[PDB]
Protein backbone atom coordinates (compact mmCIF):
# COMPACT_ATOMS: atom_id res chain seq x y z
CA UNK A 1 0.00 0.00 0.00
CA UNK A 2 3.14 2.11 0.07
CA UNK A 3 3.61 2.25 -3.53
CA UNK A 4 -0.30 3.53 -3.72
CA UNK A 5 0.67 5.88 -1.50
CA UNK A 6 4.01 6.98 -3.44
CA UNK A 7 1.97 6.76 -6.66
CA UNK A 8 -0.40 9.48 -4.60
CA UNK A 9 2.34 11.53 -2.67
CA UNK A 10 3.66 9.94 0.20
CA UNK A 11 3.88 13.45 1.97
CA UNK A 12 3.08 16.67 -0.05
CA UNK A 13 0.48 19.49 -0.26
CA UNK A 14 -2.67 16.75 1.20
CA UNK A 15 -0.75 15.69 4.39
CA UNK A 16 0.46 19.33 5.50
CA UNK A 17 -2.97 20.59 4.80
CA UNK A 18 -4.99 17.78 6.67
CA UNK A 19 -1.68 17.73 9.52
CA UNK A 20 -2.66 21.64 10.22
CA UNK A 21 -6.51 20.71 10.40
CA UNK A 22 -6.23 18.57 12.67
CA UNK A 23 -3.70 19.80 15.26
CA UNK A 24 -6.02 22.59 15.38
CA UNK A 25 -9.05 20.93 16.18
CA UNK A 26 -6.68 18.76 18.44
CA UNK A 27 -5.85 22.20 19.86
CA UNK A 28 -9.39 23.26 21.15
CA UNK A 29 -9.89 19.33 21.92
CA UNK A 30 -6.79 20.40 24.57
CA UNK A 31 -8.79 23.23 25.97
CA UNK A 32 -11.61 21.15 26.96
CA UNK A 33 -9.58 19.29 29.28
CA UNK A 34 -7.54 21.94 30.65
CA UNK A 35 -10.20 23.83 31.23
CA UNK A 36 -11.93 22.92 34.96
CA UNK A 37 -8.35 24.76 36.12
CA UNK A 38 -10.21 27.93 35.39
CA UNK A 39 -13.89 26.85 34.75
CA UNK A 40 -13.40 24.88 38.62
CA UNK A 41 -11.34 27.33 40.52
CA UNK A 42 -11.62 27.21 43.96
CA UNK A 43 -11.76 31.08 45.36
CA UNK A 44 -11.43 32.13 48.80
CA UNK A 45 -14.19 31.75 50.67
CA UNK A 46 -16.23 31.95 54.29
CA UNK A 47 -18.96 31.79 56.35
CA UNK A 48 -21.94 34.95 55.43
CA UNK A 49 -22.43 36.70 58.58
CA UNK A 50 -24.85 39.46 59.39
CA UNK A 51 -22.54 41.79 60.40
CA UNK A 52 -20.10 41.47 57.67
CA UNK A 53 -22.31 40.51 54.93
CA UNK A 54 -25.48 41.99 55.38
CA UNK A 55 -24.96 45.44 53.95
CA UNK A 56 -29.08 46.73 55.69
CA UNK A 57 -27.60 46.04 59.10
CA UNK A 58 -26.71 48.94 61.33
CA UNK A 59 -23.51 50.52 60.38
CA UNK A 60 -20.35 51.08 62.84
CA UNK A 61 -16.87 52.62 63.01
CA UNK A 62 -15.42 49.55 63.01
CA UNK A 63 -13.36 48.68 60.26
CA UNK A 64 -13.42 45.39 57.65
CA UNK A 65 -10.91 43.60 59.23
CA UNK A 66 -12.65 44.21 62.97
CA UNK A 67 -15.48 43.01 62.21
CA UNK A 68 -14.01 40.19 60.55
CA UNK A 69 -12.19 39.13 63.51
CA UNK A 70 -15.49 39.29 65.70
CA UNK A 71 -17.31 36.98 63.33
CA UNK A 72 -15.01 34.44 61.74
CA UNK A 73 -12.51 32.58 64.00
CA UNK A 74 -9.31 31.70 63.11
CA UNK A 75 -8.92 28.17 60.76
CA UNK A 76 -6.79 25.24 60.47
CA UNK A 77 -4.46 26.99 57.77
CA UNK A 78 -3.86 30.06 60.10
CA UNK A 79 -5.87 32.17 58.76
CA UNK A 80 -9.79 32.71 58.56
CA UNK A 81 -11.65 29.86 58.77
CA UNK A 82 -13.78 28.78 55.63
CA UNK A 83 -16.22 26.53 57.37
CA UNK A 84 -17.00 27.84 60.93
CA UNK A 85 -18.57 30.92 62.08
CA UNK A 86 -19.02 32.75 65.61
CA UNK A 87 -22.72 31.56 66.84
CA UNK A 88 -22.83 35.55 68.32
CA UNK A 89 -20.51 38.10 67.57
CA UNK A 90 -17.23 37.89 69.54
CA UNK A 91 -16.93 41.39 70.72
CA UNK A 92 -14.82 40.30 73.67
CA UNK A 93 -11.95 39.12 70.64
CA UNK A 94 -11.76 43.28 69.69
CA UNK A 95 -9.32 44.03 72.49
CA UNK A 96 -5.45 43.47 72.34
CA UNK A 97 -5.44 42.30 75.61
CA UNK A 98 -7.84 39.11 74.62
CA UNK A 99 -6.43 35.59 74.12
CA UNK A 100 -7.58 32.67 72.21
CA UNK A 101 -8.88 30.90 74.93
CA UNK A 102 -11.81 33.04 75.33
CA UNK A 103 -13.78 30.90 72.91
CA UNK A 104 -14.68 27.42 71.93
CA UNK A 105 -15.85 25.14 69.58
CA UNK A 106 -19.71 25.77 70.97
CA UNK A 107 -19.17 29.23 70.49
CA UNK A 108 -19.19 28.25 66.71
CA UNK A 109 -21.56 26.78 64.19
CA UNK A 110 -21.55 25.50 60.58
CA UNK A 111 -22.01 28.12 57.61
CA UNK A 112 -25.88 27.91 58.00
CA UNK A 113 -26.44 31.01 55.34
CA UNK A 114 -24.06 29.67 53.05
CA UNK A 115 -20.65 31.37 51.62
CA UNK A 116 -19.31 34.14 50.43
CA UNK A 117 -16.93 34.09 47.54
CA UNK A 118 -13.70 36.12 46.47
CA UNK A 119 -14.59 37.76 43.08
CA UNK A 120 -11.30 39.41 42.27
CA UNK A 121 -9.60 36.77 40.01
CA UNK A 122 -13.05 34.90 38.48
CA UNK A 123 -16.18 36.31 37.97
CA UNK A 124 -17.83 32.58 38.58
CA UNK A 125 -16.89 29.23 38.82
CA UNK A 126 -18.41 25.91 39.49
CA UNK A 127 -16.76 26.02 42.93
CA UNK A 128 -18.98 29.25 43.76
CA UNK A 129 -22.34 27.94 41.71
CA UNK A 130 -22.56 24.80 43.60
CA UNK A 131 -21.23 25.06 46.95
CA UNK A 132 -18.27 22.79 46.28
CA UNK A 133 -17.16 23.11 49.39
CA UNK A 134 -16.17 22.17 53.02
CA UNK A 135 -18.29 19.29 53.60
CA UNK A 136 -18.66 18.57 49.59
CA UNK A 137 -15.20 19.69 48.78
CA UNK A 138 -14.96 15.75 47.20
CA UNK A 139 -17.08 16.98 44.62
CA UNK A 140 -14.82 18.44 42.13
CA UNK A 141 -12.15 15.75 41.55
CA UNK A 142 -15.19 13.54 41.76
CA UNK A 143 -16.45 15.39 38.58
CA UNK A 144 -13.13 15.75 37.04
CA UNK A 145 -12.59 11.67 37.43
CA UNK A 146 -15.83 11.22 35.98
CA UNK A 147 -14.70 13.10 32.81
CA UNK A 148 -11.92 11.00 32.74
CA UNK A 149 -13.93 7.78 33.19
CA UNK A 150 -15.87 8.80 30.31
CA UNK A 151 -12.83 9.03 28.08
CA UNK A 152 -11.78 5.85 29.12
CA UNK A 153 -15.42 4.20 28.08
CA UNK A 154 -15.37 6.40 24.65
CA UNK A 155 -11.73 4.46 24.47
CA UNK A 156 -13.67 1.46 25.03
CA UNK A 157 -16.21 2.13 22.24
CA UNK A 158 -14.21 4.13 19.78
CA UNK A 159 -12.72 0.79 17.96
CA UNK A 160 -15.46 -1.40 17.11
CA UNK A 161 -17.06 1.51 16.06
CA UNK A 162 -14.24 2.92 13.92
CA UNK A 163 -13.63 -0.56 12.44
CA UNK A 164 -17.88 -1.32 11.46
CA UNK A 165 -18.80 2.78 10.42
CA UNK A 166 -14.91 3.97 9.60
CA UNK A 167 -12.49 6.92 10.63
CA UNK A 168 -13.72 9.57 9.34
CA UNK A 169 -17.54 9.26 10.04
CA UNK A 170 -16.90 8.50 13.84
CA UNK A 171 -14.28 11.79 13.69
CA UNK A 172 -17.56 14.00 12.39
CA UNK A 173 -19.74 12.73 14.76
CA UNK A 174 -17.37 13.12 17.65
CA UNK A 175 -16.83 16.45 16.43
CA UNK A 176 -20.92 17.36 16.62
CA UNK A 177 -21.02 15.68 19.88
CA UNK A 178 -18.17 17.66 21.55
CA UNK A 179 -19.54 21.08 20.07
CA UNK A 180 -23.48 19.85 21.41
CA UNK A 181 -22.54 18.10 24.86
CA UNK A 182 -19.87 21.02 25.53
CA UNK A 183 -22.55 23.49 24.90
CA UNK A 184 -25.17 21.64 27.05
CA UNK A 185 -22.98 21.62 29.99
CA UNK A 186 -22.17 25.37 29.78
CA UNK A 187 -25.90 25.77 30.76
CA UNK A 188 -26.40 23.14 33.27
CA UNK A 189 -28.99 23.91 35.93
CA UNK A 190 -27.29 21.07 38.48
CA UNK A 191 -24.25 19.81 39.61
CA UNK A 192 -24.93 16.65 38.38
CA UNK A 193 -26.38 17.33 34.99
CA UNK A 194 -23.25 19.15 34.64
CA UNK A 195 -21.26 15.86 35.50
CA UNK A 196 -23.37 13.78 33.44
CA UNK A 197 -22.73 16.37 29.92
CA UNK A 198 -19.18 16.41 30.68
CA UNK A 199 -19.23 12.38 31.03
CA UNK A 200 -20.78 12.90 27.50
CA UNK A 201 -18.33 14.91 25.99
CA UNK A 202 -15.29 12.97 26.94
CA UNK A 203 -16.56 10.39 25.27
CA UNK A 204 -17.10 11.89 22.13
CA UNK A 205 -13.23 13.18 23.13
CA UNK A 206 -11.83 9.94 22.87
CA UNK A 207 -13.14 9.51 19.73
CA UNK A 208 -11.56 12.66 18.26
CA UNK A 209 -8.07 11.18 19.68
CA UNK A 210 -8.43 8.03 18.45
CA UNK A 211 -9.57 9.34 15.06
CA UNK A 212 -7.22 11.43 14.31
CA UNK A 213 -4.08 9.83 15.29
CA UNK A 214 -5.56 6.88 13.22
CA UNK A 215 -6.28 8.61 10.09
CA UNK A 216 -2.95 10.43 9.92
CA UNK A 217 -0.90 7.53 9.99
CA UNK A 218 -2.72 5.92 7.41
CA UNK A 219 -2.43 8.58 4.95
CA UNK A 220 1.37 8.97 6.02
CA UNK A 221 4.53 7.60 4.19
CA UNK A 222 5.86 4.93 7.34
CA UNK A 223 8.99 7.27 6.83
CA UNK A 224 7.78 10.44 8.30
CA UNK A 225 5.33 8.18 10.39
CA UNK A 226 7.07 9.14 13.60
CA UNK A 227 7.35 13.51 12.96
CA UNK A 228 3.34 13.31 12.29
CA UNK A 229 3.32 11.73 15.60
CA UNK A 230 5.10 14.23 17.24
CA UNK A 231 3.44 17.08 15.08
CA UNK A 232 0.10 15.91 16.42
CA UNK A 233 1.47 16.12 19.88
CA UNK A 234 3.07 19.53 19.60
CA UNK A 235 -0.85 20.28 18.78
CA UNK A 236 -1.49 19.83 22.93
CA UNK A 237 1.41 22.56 23.54
CA UNK A 238 -0.32 24.91 21.56
CA UNK A 239 -4.24 24.28 23.33
CA UNK A 240 -1.78 24.43 26.86
CA UNK A 241 -1.35 28.70 25.86
CA UNK A 242 -4.82 28.89 23.66
CA UNK A 243 -6.37 28.04 27.19
CA UNK A 244 -4.09 30.71 29.09
CA UNK A 245 -5.01 33.19 26.64
CA UNK A 246 -8.61 32.25 26.54
CA UNK A 247 -8.92 32.40 30.58
CA UNK A 248 -7.13 35.17 30.60
CA UNK A 249 -10.52 36.73 28.68
CA UNK A 250 -12.86 35.50 30.27
CA UNK A 251 -13.62 34.96 33.42
CA UNK A 252 -16.68 33.71 33.48
CA UNK A 253 -17.37 29.70 33.86
CA UNK A 254 -20.34 29.38 31.60
CA UNK A 255 -19.29 31.68 28.97
CA UNK A 256 -15.46 29.83 28.93
CA UNK A 257 -17.33 26.80 28.70
CA UNK A 258 -19.28 27.67 25.42
CA UNK A 259 -16.38 29.92 23.93
CA UNK A 260 -14.13 26.86 24.05
CA UNK A 261 -17.39 24.32 22.88
CA UNK A 262 -18.46 26.31 20.06
CA UNK A 263 -15.55 25.92 18.13
CA UNK A 264 -16.20 22.51 17.30
CA UNK A 265 -19.25 23.37 15.27
CA UNK A 266 -16.67 24.27 12.51
CA UNK A 267 -14.61 21.54 12.86
CA UNK A 268 -17.67 19.70 12.41
CA UNK A 269 -18.32 21.53 9.05
CA UNK A 270 -14.87 20.90 7.79
CA UNK A 271 -14.24 16.98 8.49
CA UNK A 272 -16.84 16.15 5.45
CA UNK A 273 -13.79 17.37 2.81
CA UNK A 274 -11.08 15.46 4.84
CA UNK A 275 -11.15 11.83 2.86
CA UNK A 276 -11.83 8.57 4.25
CA UNK A 277 -9.18 5.97 4.92
CA UNK A 278 -8.12 4.37 1.36
CA UNK A 279 -6.71 1.03 3.74
CA UNK A 280 -9.63 1.09 5.39
CA UNK A 281 -12.33 1.31 2.00
CA UNK A 282 -10.10 -2.03 0.51
CA UNK A 283 -10.08 -3.99 3.24
CA UNK A 284 -13.98 -3.37 3.87
CA UNK A 285 -14.60 -4.30 -0.19
CA UNK A 286 -15.22 -1.15 -1.10
CA UNK A 287 -12.61 -0.61 -3.45
CA UNK A 288 -14.44 1.82 -6.43
CA UNK A 289 -14.68 4.63 -3.28
CA UNK A 290 -10.94 3.93 -2.78
CA UNK A 291 -9.88 4.47 -5.98
CA UNK A 292 -12.36 7.97 -5.56
CA UNK A 293 -10.48 8.89 -2.64
CA UNK A 294 -6.89 7.92 -3.81
CA UNK A 295 -7.11 9.95 -6.76
CA UNK A 296 -8.78 13.12 -5.20
CA UNK A 297 -5.61 12.76 -2.99
CA UNK A 298 -3.33 12.86 -5.90
CA UNK A 299 -5.37 15.81 -7.73
CA UNK A 300 -4.46 17.85 -4.82
CA UNK A 301 -0.62 16.85 -4.28
CA UNK A 302 -0.61 17.74 -8.53
CA UNK A 303 0.36 13.93 -9.67
CA UNK A 304 -0.50 13.23 -12.95
CA UNK A 305 -0.37 9.46 -11.86
CA UNK A 306 -4.62 9.70 -11.69
CA UNK A 307 -4.40 8.36 -15.64
CA UNK A 308 -2.91 4.89 -14.09
CA UNK A 309 -4.31 4.13 -11.12
CA UNK A 310 -7.14 1.24 -11.84
CA UNK A 311 -9.21 -1.03 -9.53
CA UNK A 312 -6.65 -3.69 -10.37
CA UNK A 313 -3.83 -2.78 -8.18
CA UNK A 314 -5.99 -1.38 -5.50
CA UNK A 315 -7.69 -4.95 -5.05
CA UNK A 316 -4.71 -6.79 -4.96
CA UNK A 317 -1.76 -4.85 -3.29
CA UNK A 318 -3.82 -4.80 0.14
CA UNK A 319 -4.98 -8.34 -0.44
CA UNK A 320 -2.51 -10.29 2.19
CA UNK A 321 -3.46 -8.01 5.21
CA UNK A 322 -7.25 -8.41 4.20
CA UNK A 323 -6.33 -12.07 4.10
CA UNK A 324 -3.97 -12.29 7.37
CA UNK A 325 -6.23 -10.08 9.17
CA UNK A 326 -9.30 -12.46 9.97
CA UNK A 327 -7.68 -14.19 13.06
CA UNK A 328 -8.83 -12.48 16.01
CA UNK A 329 -5.96 -11.83 18.85
CA UNK A 330 -6.42 -11.17 22.25
CA UNK A 331 -4.41 -9.45 25.66
CA UNK A 332 -4.35 -12.78 26.69
CA UNK A 333 -2.01 -13.78 24.09
CA UNK A 334 0.90 -11.16 25.22
CA UNK A 335 1.06 -12.50 28.59
CA UNK A 336 0.99 -16.32 27.54
CA UNK A 337 4.49 -15.82 25.62
CA UNK A 338 7.33 -15.32 28.14
CA UNK A 339 9.41 -13.57 26.43
CA UNK A 340 6.52 -10.25 25.33
CA UNK A 341 5.08 -11.08 28.98
CA UNK A 342 8.31 -8.78 30.26
CA UNK A 343 7.81 -6.21 28.22
CA UNK A 344 4.29 -5.95 28.13
CA UNK A 345 4.71 -5.44 31.18
CA UNK A 346 7.16 -2.96 31.55
CA UNK A 347 5.17 -0.82 28.52
CA UNK A 348 2.12 -0.74 30.41
CA UNK A 349 3.52 0.39 33.71
CA UNK A 350 4.76 3.27 31.94
CA UNK A 351 1.67 4.18 29.81
CA UNK A 352 0.20 3.97 33.45
CA UNK A 353 2.72 6.16 34.75
CA UNK A 354 2.56 8.84 32.11
CA UNK A 355 -1.13 9.49 32.85
CA UNK A 356 -1.24 9.27 36.13
CA UNK A 357 1.42 11.89 37.11
CA UNK A 358 -0.01 14.12 34.12
CA UNK A 359 -3.60 14.26 34.82
CA UNK A 360 -3.08 14.13 38.44
CA UNK A 361 -0.52 17.34 38.58
CA UNK A 362 -2.29 19.16 35.52
CA UNK A 363 -5.26 19.68 36.89
CA UNK A 364 -4.58 21.13 40.13
CA UNK A 365 -1.75 23.80 38.84
CA UNK A 366 -3.41 25.87 41.40
CA UNK A 367 -1.02 23.79 44.03
CA UNK A 368 2.22 24.33 42.01
CA UNK A 369 2.40 28.02 41.76
CA UNK A 370 0.84 31.68 42.83
CA UNK A 371 -0.28 32.61 38.95
CA UNK A 372 -2.26 29.73 37.23
CA UNK A 373 -2.54 31.75 34.52
CA UNK A 374 1.22 31.93 33.45
CA UNK A 375 2.25 28.32 34.67
CA UNK A 376 -0.50 27.31 32.11
CA UNK A 377 1.20 29.13 29.37
CA UNK A 378 4.47 28.41 30.50
CA UNK A 379 3.29 24.23 30.47
CA UNK A 380 3.11 24.54 26.67
CA UNK A 381 6.40 26.95 26.19
CA UNK A 382 8.37 24.23 27.90
CA UNK A 383 6.58 21.29 26.31
CA UNK A 384 7.02 22.26 22.45
CA UNK A 385 11.17 22.03 22.66
CA UNK A 386 10.90 19.13 25.07
CA UNK A 387 9.05 16.95 22.38
CA UNK A 388 10.65 18.36 19.70
CA UNK A 389 13.74 17.36 21.69
CA UNK A 390 13.09 13.95 23.11
CA UNK A 391 12.40 13.10 18.91
CA UNK A 392 15.67 14.10 18.17
CA UNK A 393 17.61 12.42 21.14
CA UNK A 394 15.04 9.16 20.65
CA UNK A 395 16.56 9.20 17.18
CA UNK A 396 20.11 10.06 17.96
CA UNK A 397 20.71 8.27 21.97
CA UNK A 398 18.31 5.50 21.61
CA UNK A 399 14.61 4.85 22.52
CA UNK A 400 15.60 3.09 26.45
CA UNK A 401 18.20 5.85 27.74
CA UNK A 402 15.45 9.25 26.31
CA UNK A 403 12.28 7.04 28.17
CA UNK A 404 13.98 6.47 31.24
CA UNK A 405 15.62 9.55 31.46
CA UNK A 406 12.80 12.12 31.11
CA UNK A 407 10.72 9.48 33.44
CA UNK A 408 13.47 10.11 35.76
CA UNK A 409 13.42 14.08 35.06
CA UNK A 410 9.99 14.87 35.70
CA UNK A 411 9.43 12.41 38.78
CA UNK A 412 12.56 13.90 40.63
CA UNK A 413 11.60 17.77 40.09
CA UNK A 414 8.24 17.08 41.08
CA UNK A 415 9.86 15.57 44.47
CA UNK A 416 11.74 18.28 44.78
CA UNK A 417 8.72 20.89 44.31
CA UNK A 418 7.72 19.48 47.94
CA UNK A 419 11.09 19.74 49.74
CA UNK A 420 11.58 23.46 48.79
CA UNK A 421 9.86 26.17 51.29
CA UNK A 422 6.84 27.47 50.08
CA UNK A 423 7.76 30.88 50.32
CA UNK A 424 10.09 30.15 47.09
CA UNK A 425 6.91 30.37 44.72
CA UNK A 426 9.21 30.94 42.00
CA UNK A 427 11.86 27.98 42.20
CA UNK A 428 8.66 25.55 42.62
CA UNK A 429 6.72 27.02 39.75
CA UNK A 430 9.75 26.72 37.37
CA UNK A 431 10.10 22.74 38.84
CA UNK A 432 6.73 21.90 38.09
CA UNK A 433 6.96 23.45 34.86
CA UNK A 434 10.31 20.89 33.67
CA UNK A 435 8.42 18.56 35.77
CA UNK A 436 5.48 18.51 33.02
CA UNK A 437 7.84 19.11 29.84
CA UNK A 438 9.95 15.70 31.25
CA UNK A 439 6.30 14.24 31.39
CA UNK A 440 5.74 15.10 27.98
CA UNK A 441 8.72 14.20 26.28
CA UNK A 442 7.82 10.82 28.05
CA UNK A 443 4.26 10.62 26.57
CA UNK A 444 6.33 10.91 22.75
CA UNK A 445 8.84 8.52 23.95
CA UNK A 446 6.78 6.02 24.59
CA UNK A 447 4.73 6.74 21.60
CA UNK A 448 7.06 5.98 19.46
CA UNK A 449 8.49 2.92 21.46
CA UNK A 450 5.95 0.81 21.99
CA UNK A 451 5.04 0.08 18.75
CA UNK A 452 8.75 -0.98 18.01
CA UNK A 453 8.98 -3.43 20.78
CA UNK A 454 6.36 -5.63 19.80
CA UNK A 455 5.86 -7.89 16.45
CA UNK A 456 3.65 -6.92 14.35
CA UNK A 457 1.03 -8.81 14.66
CA UNK A 458 0.86 -7.84 18.46
CA UNK A 459 1.67 -4.35 17.93
CA UNK A 460 -1.54 -2.56 17.88
CA UNK A 461 -3.12 -5.12 20.93
CA UNK A 462 -0.05 -3.96 23.05
CA UNK A 463 -0.59 -0.21 22.18
CA UNK A 464 -4.39 -0.29 22.74
CA UNK A 465 -3.67 -1.81 26.27
CA UNK A 466 -0.58 0.58 27.16
CA UNK A 467 -3.15 3.02 25.79
CA UNK A 468 -5.82 1.89 28.17
CA UNK A 469 -3.71 1.47 30.94
CA UNK A 470 -2.76 5.35 31.00
CA UNK A 471 -6.86 6.16 30.44
CA UNK A 472 -7.50 4.09 33.33
CA UNK A 473 -4.51 5.90 35.68
CA UNK A 474 -6.15 9.03 34.27
CA UNK A 475 -8.86 8.45 36.73
CA UNK A 476 -7.10 7.56 39.67
CA UNK A 477 -4.94 10.77 39.04
CA UNK A 478 -7.59 13.50 40.46
CA UNK A 479 -8.84 11.05 43.75
CA UNK A 480 -5.28 10.84 44.96
CA UNK A 481 -5.45 14.73 45.75
CA UNK A 482 -8.28 13.66 48.43
CA UNK A 483 -4.77 12.88 50.52
CA UNK A 484 -4.60 16.43 50.99
CA UNK A 485 -6.48 16.39 53.81
CA UNK A 486 -3.32 14.68 55.83
CA UNK A 487 -0.72 17.65 54.03
CA UNK A 488 -0.67 19.03 50.55
CA UNK A 489 2.99 17.48 50.42
CA UNK A 490 1.15 13.69 49.87
CA UNK A 491 0.01 13.88 46.98
CA UNK A 492 2.62 14.98 45.22
CA UNK A 493 4.91 12.30 46.92
CA UNK A 494 2.89 10.15 45.24
CA UNK A 495 2.71 11.92 41.88
CA UNK A 496 6.42 12.12 42.24
CA UNK A 497 7.36 8.35 43.23
CA UNK A 498 5.10 6.70 40.79
CA UNK A 499 7.01 8.45 37.74
CA UNK A 500 10.58 7.11 39.38
CA UNK A 501 10.12 3.43 39.68
CA UNK A 502 8.48 3.10 36.40
CA UNK A 503 11.23 5.35 34.71
CA UNK A 504 13.95 2.77 36.59
CA UNK A 505 11.65 0.11 35.17
CA UNK A 506 11.81 1.32 31.87
CA UNK A 507 15.90 0.38 31.84
CA UNK A 508 15.41 -3.03 32.05
CA UNK A 509 13.76 -2.51 28.30
CA UNK A 510 15.79 -3.61 25.32
CA UNK A 511 17.03 -0.90 23.00
CA UNK A 512 15.45 -1.12 19.25
CA UNK A 513 17.41 1.24 17.85
CA UNK A 514 18.83 -0.17 13.96
CA UNK A 515 22.47 -0.35 14.33
O1 LIG B 1 -4.89 13.05 26.46
C1 LIG B 1 -3.87 12.88 25.90
C2 LIG B 1 -3.58 11.53 25.22
C3 LIG B 1 -3.49 10.37 25.96
C4 LIG B 1 -3.23 9.16 25.32
CL1 LIG B 1 -3.12 7.66 26.27
C5 LIG B 1 -3.04 9.12 23.95
O2 LIG B 1 -2.77 7.89 23.33
C6 LIG B 1 -3.12 10.29 23.21
CL2 LIG B 1 -2.88 10.26 21.44
C7 LIG B 1 -3.39 11.49 23.85
N1 LIG B 1 -2.88 13.94 25.87
C8 LIG B 1 -1.52 13.87 25.19
S1 LIG B 1 -0.62 15.06 25.89
O3 LIG B 1 0.11 15.74 24.83
O4 LIG B 1 0.13 14.49 27.00
C9 LIG B 1 -1.72 16.11 26.55
C10 LIG B 1 -1.57 17.38 27.05
C11 LIG B 1 -2.69 18.07 27.56
C12 LIG B 1 -3.98 17.45 27.56
C13 LIG B 1 -4.14 16.15 27.04
C14 LIG B 1 -3.05 15.47 26.54
C1 LIG C 1 -30.62 42.11 57.09
O1 LIG C 1 -30.92 43.08 58.09
C2 LIG C 1 -32.23 43.65 57.97
C3 LIG C 1 -32.34 44.72 59.03
O2 LIG C 1 -33.62 45.34 59.00
C4 LIG C 1 -33.28 42.55 58.10
O3 LIG C 1 -34.58 43.12 57.92
C5 LIG C 1 -33.03 41.46 57.08
O4 LIG C 1 -33.94 40.38 57.28
C6 LIG C 1 -31.60 40.95 57.19
N1 LIG C 1 -31.33 39.95 56.17
C7 LIG C 1 -30.68 38.81 56.41
C8 LIG C 1 -30.50 37.90 55.24
O5 LIG C 1 -30.26 38.52 57.53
Amino acid sequence: FSELLDLVGGLGRFQVLQTMALMVSIMWLCTQSMLENFSAAVPSHRCWAPLLDNSTAVSTSLSPEALLAISIPPGPNQRPHQCRRFRQPQWQLLDPNATATSWSEADTEPCVDGWVYDRSIFTSTIVAKWNLVCDSHALKPMAQSIYLAGILVGAAACGPASDRFGRRLVLTWSYLQMAVMGTAAAFAPAFPVYCLFRFLLAFAVAGVMMNTGTLLMEWTAARARPLVMTLNSLGFSFGHGLTAAVAYGVRDWTLLQLVVSVPFFLCFLYSWWLPESARWLIIKGKPDQALQELRKVARINGHKEAKNLTIEVLMSSVKEEVASAKEPRSVLDLFCVPGLRFRTCISTLCWFAFGFTFFGLALDLQALGSNIFLLQMFIGVVDIPAKMGALLLLSHLGRRPTLAASLLLAGLCILANTLVPHEMGALRSALAVLGLGGVGAAFTCITIYSSELFPTVLRMTAVGLGQMAARGGAILGPLVRLLGVHGPWLPLLVYGTVPVLSGLAALLLPETQSL
